[PDB]
């Protein structure tokens, strides 16, 4: 929050009270805690009569040091996914001239909730071992439309690991992600175009149009009408089955069966099936564009930018060829003739409303030719082709009746919302700050530092080096879990569960998956991440350069231990582990926001442990750096990505070191802790530099002893950030000497981005739109750095830590609030007359559902009656047990 | 709070009597189907009175 | 100035002190907002009968 | 270097409302005479007895 006064500053909680580990139970963050503040919405409204195209900014009155008022002063939200592709230069839009961002993904295998056959498996054993009494080969054992001999191979060799489904999940989230840019530009942010392209206006009248393979630079077009997947820069291959006999040896073991739950609709099942088949090949399978006109910043130009998504551009690796194997219409004898089998298809599949080129060429609504025993010659399609005509045909509302349906199946809650975190996580992103003295700052236009950009973690996104398809793989950004089809084809069929798999109603599939306003709220949810993690990296002093070869590093073994345990790289018993400061910034978190990130079960030898997003990215990459004006990098702060304004007006509790600056009141302003505090002031052989109040132990120790780093300390911080904030500070070494890492132009600081202006708007003034907490105090050689001021320049400091003078600053003039949570469920829902008039039934019938889980109303009891021989039953001599991890127990020695 | 447009995820409530005035109004031969502000919806409509 | 005792939607504003300045009713206090079928149009809270 | 503490220094409020920042005063008291003033730029004799 904002102080009111120093006595509030002065009382703030310790960062160490707010790294606490925390009990409690906690509820997730939505991201309308933000909405309520920078928005005329609290409460619902419906998005169309909102207007919040207009809602896309931090408002409010600005006081000065020098006693005057800004009366509407404004901010940007830091965040965003689009990066444009032409730019806007000297009032005429014009191609980019800088290459375009990558991300990579580590899939894995994992252990997930502990898993046991079901009674449906045991049903089915039992009729195999009573049908070898007869010498008939007999086809008892079909289920939904498939052949005996199938379900008969998909009932065997179960693995321990149990089943994610997370990986099917991010494609699904950052394919929804893309495609609610569709709706109409009244809802849409207007910022949103115009984080990078600060040149640039959106028109409110014409939507976003959503395309493929369109981009004019660096080859970013796939190869056009004839695709390619841009990463691997191949094509796949995609081939449909009425059963399992006609797959290719070579590819038997990796076939998928589609169940017949899903197509339930009469609403085309076609296209569920093709995204069914998007969400299991490789990711992305084309390069989505979104194209949306716009004008010059006096609205005398207009035209038609290109934009990239960055969900378009993440690479999650995986399956370039699928076998899909199709539920059969009508219980029948395997369908040797064609005619038997296409009549007989539950559905079949047929190319989207869209042509495509290149070797197999497809027409517009091709019909795929089935392949069945002794067929002439087998049959197949680039899955590149066959994806790149459904490609237009998606959209919000029937990915929101897919993940309905799909929900009815296994249960999709909580996994969802945790990968919709990553998607967050991983696509929203920010531009490099400015250093200056005033409130706004902007990089020339079409340069590389205008374009260069950051995570919420404050590690800094790579670029390619070539044009695509990429020739060669980039190293991985963060982990997720993988998708096993062989477990999937047994959970599919109700072979197989877990406590995590249990089924749910289509109406618990969170709100964010229907709406319009989607886009928004993932804007306003990558916040609360950056102040987490900026909090963690500035309660100590570590400069940029620092933690850029910190890895590495033998000058100092404590700063080689501070980034190895940040990173997600160790493991137990099969499982991945999570890495150990991440728990520090997850506690933070929750401590400052009192709300709890979505996490996911890892079992370490049945064990059950939370992982976050927090705890899971990987190392390489460079951190995060502030550029001069002139365009020229400054390594000497801690890394920086948002101003602190931000960070210190949105959270619930906030640590001392952070807090604003109290406004004036009469006498009073601002001030200082000193040696009552147990701080002590440290001066060199020169008499004309002077430092503030600081550590005891500043005194003895120009560089830091081996296996130790600066420890925290929120006075001293506070009073470095009082220095700081004076005109003309000078960071130097214990002797005055200058320090090896890059500065600032004397006397500026990081400043947020610039964005145009709404009639009746004003610019940001002074520091109130800057960073302020980045102090460094580690330098990349071992030094201490000092923050200096030459005497007569020190004097009022000096006496306002001794608090017997004041100091002046700039505030904003906001108040206090925060809000209890909107919603428990994290699914919106209202009852309307007719969910009373029938609420007691659905209220049984689902729980009887719930339950229901691999359940026929056939028990063994009957199912006894018709058997031979009963006690050779194997269901008899093996009742069914969870299979333990890492793996179960065999061979004993008696 | 569903004068104009309704809040998301709510629809109209049933209410007998506003139905009968509806009836009232529509069996007089001209009725006019318009919105809050008297602007036309985008369904299309029948020729007047019928 | 003038008046021993006064009305309360005739108070003068108050001074700027600090952080405050000067502040507004809300639902809390049993008003609401209006809106209309125009996005770019925003009216107080006010009444529920409004 | 006690060469540069001798002053009164810190912010002033004015009566129109706005701050001075770094604000200045002599230390009022002195022993030693000058016997030649600096006039014009230029250092010269002293007018003025002892």
């Amino acid at each position: 929050p904002i102080s009111a006064d120093f006595s509030e500053v002065e009382n703030a909680p310790s960062f160490l009270s707010l790294a606490e580990n925390t009990d409690e139970v906690l509820k997730p963050y939505t991201g309308l805690e933000i909405q309520t503040i920078i928005t005329n919405i609290v409460g619902d409204a419906n998005p169309n009569q909102s207007r919040i195209f207009d809602q896309d900014r931090l408002r409010g009155n600005q006081y000065s040091a020098g006693g005057l008022v800004t009366q509407n002063a404004v901010s940007a939200i830091p965040f965003t996914n689009l990066i444009p592709r032409t730019i806007r230069v000297g009032n005429i839009l014009v191609n980019s001239a800088n290459r375009l961002q990558i991300t990579e993904t580590n899939v894995s295998e994992y252990y997930s909730n502990p898993i046991i056959a079901t009674k449906l498996s045991e049903m089915i054993s039992d009729q195999v071992k009573n049908n070898q009494f007869s010498t008939w080969r007999r086809d008892n054992t079909s289920l939904q439309g498939f052949n005996a001999f199938d379900i008969a191979t998909i009932n065997t060799a179960i693995l321990p690991n149990g089943l994610s489904l997370e990986s099917m999940l991010l494609k699904l989230s950052l394919l929804h992600s893309i495609k609610a840019m569709n709706v109409d530009a009244a809802s849409i942010n207007r910022s949103q175009y115009q984080v990078i392209d600060h040149n640039t206006v959106p028109t409110i009248g014409a939507p976003a149009v959503v395309g493929v393979n369109n981009s004019p630079v660096f080859g970013e077009d796939c190869g056009g009408n004839n695709p390619v997947y841009p990463f691997g820069g191949g094509t796949g291959a995609i081939a449909f089955h009425v059963t399992l006999q006609t797959v290719p040896d070579e590819r038997k073991s990796y076939a998928i069966f589609v169940p017949p739950a899903i197509l339930q609709a009469t609403s085309d099942a076609n296209e569920a099936l093709a995204l069914f088949a998007l969400s299991m090949s490789e990711w992305p399978h084309a390069l989505y564009t979104v194209t949306k006109q716009t004008t010059d910043l006096a609205g005398a130009n207009a035209g038609q930018q290109v934009f990239i998504p960055t969900q378009s551009t993440i690479h999650i690796g995986g399956r370039r060829v699928l076998d899909l194997i199709i539920p059969r219409r009508e219980i029948a004898p395997n369908p040797t003739t064609l005619v038997a089998a296409n009549a007989m298809c539950m559905v079949r599949p047929q190319a989207g409303p869209d042509a495509t080129a290149g070797a197999i060429p497809l027409a517009a609504g091709q019909l795929f030719n089935m392949n069945f025993i002794g067929a002439p010659a087998f049959e197949e399609w680039p899955m590149t082709s066959y994806l790149y005509s459904w490609a237009g045909r998606f959209d919000i509302t029937t990915i929101r009746q897919y993940m309905g349906r799909l929900a009815t199946m296994v249960g999709v809650k909580d996994a969802y919302w945790a990968a919709h975190e990553l998607n967050v996580a991983l696509s929203q992103v920010a531009p490099k700050m400015t250093t200056a003295a005033g409130g706004w700052a902007a990089q020339a236009a079409n340069s590389a530092q205008q374009s260069d950009v950051c995570y919420s973690s404050l590690l800094t996104v790579t670029r390619s080096a070539a044009n695509f398809p990429l020739a060669n793989q980039p190293a991985a950004d963060m982990r997720v879990y993988d998708t096993d089809p062989a477990t999937w084809n047994k959970v599919a069929l109700g072979l197989a569960t877990a406590a995590n798999l249990v089924p749910e109603q289509s109406m618990d599939v969170p709100f964010v998956v229907g709406d319009a306003r989607a886009s928004f709220w993932e804007r306003l949810q990558a916040i609360p991440m950056c102040i987490a993690w900026t909090m963690y990296y500035h309660s100590r002093g570590i400069t940029t350069l620092a933690w850029d070869n910190a890895y590495t590093d033998n000058t100092n073994k404590w700063l080689q231990k501070m980034v190895r345990n940040t990173f997600s790289t160790t493991q137990s018993v099969g499982t991945i582990i999570p890495a150990r400061y991440g728990k520090i910034v997850c506690n933070l978190y929750k401590n400052m926001f009192h709300r709890a990130p979505a996490y996911v079960a890892t079992s370490v030898g049945g064990k059950e442990l939370h992982i976050t997003h927090f705890e899971r990215w990987l190392p390489g990459g460079t951190y995060a750096n502030v550029y001069s004006g002139a365009g020229a990098v400054v390594n000497c702060f801690s890394p920086v990505l948002i101003p602190d304004i931000w960070c210190q007006y949105f959270t619930a509790k906030l640590p001392l070191f952070a807090g604003a600056f109290p406004p004036a009141q009469g006498q009073n302003s601002t001030k200082g802790f000193n040696s009552k505090q147990g701080l002590m002031i440290h001066r060199n052989q020169n008499n004309n530099l002077v430092a503030p109040y600081l550590e005891k132990f500043a005194d003895n120790s120009s560089y830091f002893p081996v296996g130790q780093g600066p420890e925290i300390n929120d006075m001293a911080t506070w009073n470095g950030r009082l220095w700081m904030t004076t005109g003309n500070v000078q960071y130097l070494d214990y002797s005055g000497a200058a320090i090896v890492e890059a500065v600032p132009p004397a006397g500026e600081l990081p400043v947020g981005k610039q964005i145009p202006l709404l009639a009746g708007e004003n610019a940001p003034i002074e520091l109130t739109n800057a960073a302020t907490t980045c102090v460094p105090r580690y330098s990349n050689d071992g030094r201490r750095i000092f923050t200096y001021l030459t005497t007569a320049q020190s004097v009022i400091p000096v006496q306002a830590c001794n608090r017997a003078a004041n100091l002046a600053r700039s505030c904003w003039l906001l108040s206090n609030v925060y809000a209890e949570p909107a919603l428990q469920a994290l699914g919106d829902e209202v009852e309307d007359a007719f969910d009373t008039l029938t609420n007691s039934s659905f209220l049984d019938v689902a729980k009887s559902v719930a339950e229901s889980a691999g359940e026929v109303p056939a028990t063994k009891a009957l199912t006894d009656l018709q058997a031979v021989d009963v006690s050779s039953l194997p269901s008899t001599s093996d009742p069914s047990n969870v299979l333990s991890q890492p793996a179960p127990l065999m061979s004993p020695p008696t």
